[PDB]
This record gives C-alpha cells, structure tokens and sequence, in this order.
C-alpha cells in the first residue's frame, strides 16, 4: 500500500483546526436530513493524517501541470469528500474510473466546503440504504468516515441545476439553500490528507 496513518492528539492545533472546520461548516439541508441524518454537530472520535509518498508525488505533479495551464495558479482548496470508498481511497488514491456517469455533474469525484454535504454521501448517493448494521441514514451509533482533502480546482467551470472537465478547465463548481459542490475528473487532482472518524450527534 505505502499508506501510513498518523493519529493526531486532540490537544494538537492541527487536530483542532480540522475539528473546527468539520463542526463550523455544518448546515440545515433542503431534505430535512433524509440523506445524512438529523444533527447540528458531530462526535469527532479520530483525525489521522494520511501519509503516502506515491500519492503525494502523483498529486504535486498534476498540481504543477494545472498551474501552468491556469496562469501559475493551482486554485487549491481544502474540501470534504464522503463516499463508501474511503478505505480504498486512502490506500490506492482517488480513481475517476469508479465515478458514476449518472451523477448530477457527471462522472466526477465530488467534494464540498460543507462537512454536512459530504456526510450525505458517506453511505452512497442520497445516503443510499444508510448504515450497514441498522439500515438507518440518521444512525447515531455507527461510526462514519469523511476525508478532508487538498483539491486542485485549476480553472473551474460554473454549472447550475459530462465525462471530463470542459475544454480549458480542470474542475466544475456546482451551485443548486445553495451549497457549493466541486467536481474533478482526474483522481490525482486530490490528495486525501486527513481521515476523520466521527458520529452525527443526537440533538437534545
Ligand atoms: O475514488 C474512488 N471511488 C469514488 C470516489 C467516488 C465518488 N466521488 N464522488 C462521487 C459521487 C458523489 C455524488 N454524486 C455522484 N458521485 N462518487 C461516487 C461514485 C460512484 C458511486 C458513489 C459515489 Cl459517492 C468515485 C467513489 C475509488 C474507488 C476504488 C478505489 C480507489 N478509489
Ligand atoms: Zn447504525
């Protein structure tokens, strides 16, 4: 594999930074929690820095190609990703070949600036069948995983409510409550930097 997981202490400023981004970017969704469950906060159990030399070299290499095509600017963002493939992704990297061509913005790898948006995809599209144990999209017991990834957007194409990025572009920015979604069409345009193990918290 070549992937090493570095457990971050809760008292580490790095852990706290990722923890605060996760908690502070939660929103009330249009679907009343149908997809990702009902909650306004998380129980953050574990934040691990994903360390893989091969995947990092792959990412930096593509980042340079994108910068040269976009006026020496990668347009790099820290974004959340959720999918049933998190354990595969941290070992083999993101893989466009597994992207679903029926998705809202086509066969791409989706990211969000709102943790609660990526939480909607943890158990599949529209939260699929929910948690494997209880078949519950609002399950407060089963532990979920998000990635907080370094994403090269380059020149992003604005699209409203597609196998590759349009000509001259490196990504898609969607806006459908309008929460921004970001789509890349090449797996090496994202590094899965932090693995976050959490639960959605039951409201009082
Ligand atoms: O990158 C991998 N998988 C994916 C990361 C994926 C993804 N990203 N965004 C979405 C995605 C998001 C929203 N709408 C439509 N697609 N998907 C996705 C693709 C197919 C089924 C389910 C998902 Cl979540 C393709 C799930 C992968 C899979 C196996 C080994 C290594 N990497
Ligand atoms: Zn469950």
């Amino acid at each position: 594999s070549g992937t090493i997981l570095i457990d971050l202490s809760p008292d580490d400023k790095e852990f706290q930074s990722v923890e605060e981004e996760m908690q502070s970017t939660v929103r009330e969704h249009r679907d009343g929690g149908h997809a990702g469950g009902i909650f306004n906060r998380y129980n953050i159990l574990k934040i691990q820095k994903v360390c893989n030399k091969k995947l990092w070299e792959r990412y930096t290499h593509r980042r340079k190609e994108v910068s040269e095509e976009n006026h020496n600017h990668a347009n790099e963002r820290m974004l959340f990703h959720g999918s049933p493939f998190v354990n595969a992704i941290i070992h083999k990297g993101f893989d466009e070949r597994h992207a679903y061509i029926g998705g809202m913005f086509g066969a791409g790898i989706y990211f969000a600036e709102n943790s609660s948006k990526s939480n909607q995809y943890v158990y599949g599209i529209g939260g699929g069948t929910g948690c494997p144990v209880h078949k519950d999209r609002s399950c407060y017991i089963c532990h979920r995983q998000l990635l907080f990834c370094r994403v090269t957007l380059g020149k992003s194409f604005l699209q409203f409510s597609m196998a590759h990025s349009p000509p001259g572009h490196h990504s898609v920015t969607g806006r459908p409550l309008a929460l921004a979604e970001y789509v890349i069409y090449r797996g090496e345009q994202a590094y899965p930097e932090y693995l976050i193990t959490y639960q959605i918290m039951r409201p009082e």
